[PDB]
């Protein structure tokens, strides 16, 4: 599991679950190409995204559906979804996680790169 | 004005108005002193705590009060109140912001500090 | 001013000055167009991005260039940029403040709206 | 292990290890007594600081010692501690993790309560 997704609720004080993320990797014509996706489970984690294999060094973006998640807590929303992006790196053996906490208007992200 | 708190609110998109603010300061007994208060204004900020001449070194606690903010609009929170707390002047007078961001479970708080 | 950005800085308590920002709206054919673009003050903050006529109802990208900031203070940090997305006057016009806090590792991000 | 306490560092992109944790129970004459502390493990978590029978409904006060945390590692912080201050309230079965993310002069704090 070399790439994991953890949403939190602020509103609620609870997992995110069933939040839409959708992993991209950057292709050489500088677009966005979908590279793995899914829905976080009931302690709003998402698991399994990719192999050790498929996840090479590249631009990756996390984009989390934030508005849809709101939407089916009928909570109005600020953001169309919370998109992160970064370089992966190979500097020795690395799993990420990218956390995000949601409120309607704010949200905040961390990557936790841990060997 | 070297201390100033501005509050928002997450869940509404707003600067968080009437939030009451009580700052304390850490006395020779290391009991919590009452120092200053007030309330924020309708831009989520709150101006004229105290003085150059007041704020001396010392450890303060900044208190944000939270539960009452949620509670006036009829939303329970969960924490009590959101105390800030930290050394001050110790390296000479700096200008200090703390500013806040609440949501009913979770909130975020920095400090701007300006010399 | 109708949008307007704010970035500070966690790591430092201060103002995140200098700041690279571009702003996109998305265009008929689904593809990012460039809207406006600036850099933050010495406040941290970036003003005259647009006007009240320019600034048509819409779906709006305003990404933060946060590895440029880092870089220039000599930090490698995770993200490439902070996007923040969102749909603006849709029900009239309103004026925005996207404010965002960064770390090295990781940011927040809140939308402050008001009529 | 009604009571759990996570904390990530949002500089080094990794969970925060060896944090020391102190929780307090308000008891009737106005006053913090301790209640339960611990340091955080490897993976940034505090498990088994009480018991279900311990455990009961009352304000609590759990401290995060972020300012040793920091200088552990040589980096200036802002704040003295980070106090997350609440009430226990029994609504049906509840765990209770108190999630923190630091950085030197800013960190947040969710509640996540589940069932
Ligand atoms: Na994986
Ligand atoms: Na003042
Ligand atoms: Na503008
Ligand atoms: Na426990």
């Amino acid at each position: 599991c070399p790439l994991m997704v953890k949403v939190l609720d602020a509103v609620r004080g609870s997992p995110a679950i069933n939040v839409a993320v959708h992993v991209f990797r950057k292709a050489a014509d500088d677009t966005w190409e979908p590279f793995a996706s899914g829905k976080t489970s009931e302690s709003g984690e998402l698991h399994g995204l990719t192999t050790e294999e498929e996840f090479v060094e590249g631009i990756y973006k996390v984009e989390i559906d934030t508005k849809s998640y709101w939407k089916a807590l009928g909570i109005p929303p600020f953001h169309e979804h919370a998109p992160v992006v970064f370089t992966a790196n190979d500097s020795g053996p690395r799993r990420y996680t990218i956390a995000a906490l949601l409120s309607p208007y704010s949200y905040s992200t961390t990557a936790v790169v841990t060997n």
